[PDB]
């Protein structure tokens, strides 16, 4: 049966249960000094003995440079499944693989990621696996991956299962609290009169941002709404009208002191049609809205210093712009295109503060086939996909770029 | 209903109907002189007039650069598709995105994965579509991925859809005969003694290839069969054991004239286990096997010269390795592992004039939803798997290194 999944409330602790953290390699024990205030740690012993059930596992696999070595996965975790929590969260942190140094060394940091999908497949009770990079260049203290951590390690992560998390070099600052991570942060997000990007307000709001809440003037009476409720602005406007740019900078400058920190480029349409049967009204419509309104408004307001440093951009690709779907070749090329402008501006905004990453929805309750083949048996909720957008957006994400991350339950459909 | 897809025998022509290449890029016009010897090659018209069906369709996208122009994908396909014969071949070639030059460049060139996997789910009876992206640095000839459009372009394919050809700056030579094109090469193939492995050793001799055939002593009887009808010979041997690379230098110096130009790194074992219920042995021997060895015959075989000049190395990897599979714990860390291995050595290997690619089967009849989910709706056969080892083998494929592809009919499930 499917686990009725634990989510996020303000003011809850991040975990059910205890966290323990294990592995030789040079991650462990920063990690360790980092969470100790706001997580309940506990240590591997001999006896497996513990009090309380996991409600995290984290094994540093970064020592690891042989195939031999790989061994410890299996003397790590296979004494410690029995005792997870509902809703668990493992997790096995390594080497950006091409920086791992030797071959054997890329060879095994690769390799964990079998390890980590087939491990996904396995876990019990609504428990989800993460496999995270930290690049060979990150300091001892590793506080680039904390966001990372926090985010894996908590309820908001419920429905984001089996993925890869790729962290650089850079350190970070923690958020003043990591309770309101948004907190003074001004988010632009598009779509939002309703449906996901709806809901993005809502949980941006609930981390402290102050939204500015964008949709066509024909959803005008929703998109007040939402931005009433959530304490923020609503901005009717079309994204691809040549003055979408001019309208959100003056606005942020009359209402939100001139600045955007967060941009979501969730506006989309679809014009379905199998290829055979397209026209160009079809074609046109979708790359307009969905590929050149997101790389307008991003390298528009970056031009113009609206976005500028502490940023962070983040585009909703989907399940068609990785596996493909019939009758989407326009829908699915705009969604590609959206993983493309995050792969292609990642080093260019690098030089201005600012990072870009992609968010590509699964199987969101917004059939049953859908709904249940992924490993959490279930449909994902909208609330799911906005804490993985909330997570890039997070102040303390500036060491997370140019990233593509799927909030699907680890679904089976992929490339 | 599955289409019956058109396979290769030897003598066949490449394609039933004729090849269209278009697109203004820079490869439609020297792949047009590349090919016009031995494929039927015809033009866009205005008229919409051709005598015959399409067995290919050729797109040259590496001119598009914005958004806009990814409308020629629609206005060159759209009034083509009616024309296609069955099993036929939709290809487009574009840019490695990373080498496209500008950020919107490389935007659009990452968006055409989008676009092919798309199409690849509406294409009818039983053809597919292809994605192969070239090296920038390329000459204007483009000899380099002659042999990755020879092999899409014909029967060989058949159950190779949707996928990322991934070829590089190298110039290539013809073999003296496309249709023997290992002829004089000696072919070392693991696991040979049945299944996949046997029809490797098949299609390698049909090639022209001389195959030594390895498996296990105690598969010696089925491996002599094998070895006499491809014209090969047999090495009964534990690809585990320490003297497994002097046994096969020692074989081929006897019989071969002492090189080993392809290694297929193919035997592999599973000892599924949850995890939780996993013991050492069940680990051990899958690391052992899967990925210990094949680590050790290609760096054994290159470190004494018996892989050399010309030289190609094939891994087998699997879904289990990109997807992860229930209690695969051990055998997905082995198979994401030869990815490793691909991604790992193949900068290495660069320097001495070899290549080294993996390949993920699908599903393959050696069960109903494994057989089904995938465009083609029908699994594989053993044949399609060596058809994709037997292209990255070909003395032509110098430009083609650290690909994984999938041979898989474009299944459903992935990452
Ligand atoms: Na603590
Ligand atoms: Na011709």
């Amino acid at each position: 049966q499917p686990e009725t999944l634990r989510r996020y409330r303000p003011g809850d602790p991040p975990l059910a249960g205890s966290l323990l953290i294990g592995g030789s390699g040079r991650v462990a024990e920063p990690l360790r000094t980092a969470l100790a205030d706001d997580y309940n740690l506990v240590s591997n012993n001999i006896g497996g003995r513990w009090a309380d059930s996991f409600g995290g596992v984290v094994f540093d696999a970064t020592g690891i440079t042989e195939a031999e070595g790989l061994k410890e996965l299996y003397t790590f975790f296979t004494p410690l499944l029995r005792n997870l929590a509902p809703c668990a969260r493992v997790v096995v942190v390594g080497t950006t693989p091409a920086e791992a140094g030797s071959v054997h060394a890329q060879v095994v940091q690769r390799a964990l990621e079998g390890f980590t999908r087939s491990l996904g497949k396995e876990l019990r009770r609504g428990a989800t696996v993460s496999l995270v990079y930290l690049s060979a260049d990150a300091k001892p203290g590793a506080t680039g991956l904390e966001s990372t951590m926090r985010f894996i390690l908590s309820a908001k992560s419920a429905y984001v299962d089996g993925q890869v998390f790729r962290v650089g070099a850079a350190d970070s600052t923690p958020p003043a609290d990591w309770d309101k991570p948004l907190d003074g942060k001004v988010a632009v997000v598009t779509g939002a009169a309703r449906g996901i990007g709806a809901t993005i307000a809502e949980v941006f709001a609930r981390d402290g941002a102050t939204v500015v809440a964008i949709d066509v003037d024909g959803a005008a009476e929703d998109l007040k709404r939402v931005a009433d409720k959530v304490g923020g602005t609503a901005l009717t406007l079309d994204v691809t009208a040549d003055d979408a740019v001019d309208k959100i900078t003056a606005h942020v400058t009359e209402h939100h002191g001139g600045k955007v920190d967060i941009l979501v480029n969730n506006a989309g349409i679809t014009r379905d049609k199998l290829l055979a049967n397209m026209d160009e009204k079809r074609w046109d419509a979708v790359i307009a809205v969905n590929l050149l309104a997101p790389q307008r408004l991003t390298e528009g307001l970056v031009g113009n210093g609206t976005i500028g440093e502490g940023g962070r951009v983040i585009g909703l690709s989907s399940m068609a712009g990785i596996a493909g779907n019939r009758g989407q070749t326009n829908y699915a090329t705009t969604k590609a295109g959206m993983i493309g402008l995050a792969e292609a501006l990642a080093p260019v905004l690098a030089d201005k503060g600012i990072t870009i990453n992609a968010v590509a929805p699964g199987f969101i309750e917004t059939r049953e086939v859908g709904r249940r083949l992924n490993s959490l048996f279930q449909g994902g909720q909208p609330v799911d996909v906005a804490e993985l957008i909330a997570y890039f957006a997070s102040p303390a994400s500036n060491a997370v770029t140019g990233n593509t991350i799927r909030v699907c339950g680890q679904a089976m459909l992929g490339a």
